[PDB]
């Protein structure tokens, strides 16, 4: 019961490495961008997002529901937008990284909704 977290965790682990990573060219989006390569992106992209740093979230676990995970996955694609433009190669790549994450959490829908209220009525049952 209290490994509902980690549960919770490693299911958002795998999504990451076994569906997102696994898009067709999705390999600049795996880890931060190198300054080396594009020296400008940190001047314009101000919230930069990317797999590696995602899953090192998931291993500290500041997700505790599927919405904080989305928003750094949505934050992908918002800066390859910002970045690159909406129809760049880049862009339509995040996108699919964002399509197929979306697709397998609606596949778990049933799962993780139980498993996110269990980890949430713990936080409030804990400070109670
Ligand atoms: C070849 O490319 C890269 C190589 C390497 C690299 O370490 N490779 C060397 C390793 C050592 N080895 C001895 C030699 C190879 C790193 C980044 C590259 N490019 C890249 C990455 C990410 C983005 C990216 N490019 N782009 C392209 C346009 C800018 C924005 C867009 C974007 O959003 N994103 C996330």
């Amino acid at each position: 019961d209290d490994d509902d977290q980690v549960a919770f965790s490693f299911i958002l682990d795998n999504i990451v490495t076994q569906k997102m990573m696994a898009v067709p060219d999705s390999w600049p989006f795996h880890h931060p961008v190198n300054k080396k390569f594009v020296p400008d992106y940190y001047k314009v992209i101000v919230n930069p997002m990317d797999l590696e740093t995602i899953r090192k979230n998931i291993s500290k676990h500041k997700y505790q529901s599927r919405e904080s995970f989305l928003d750094d996955v949505n934050l992908i694609l918002a800066n390859s937008v910002k970045y690159n433009g909406p129809e760049s190669q880049y862009t339509k790549t995040a996108q699919e990284i964002v399509n197929v994450c979306y697709q397998t959490l609606t596949e778990y829908d049933e799962h993780l909704t139980q498993l996110e209220k269990d980890i949430c009525t713990a936080k409030e049952a804990a400070l109670e």
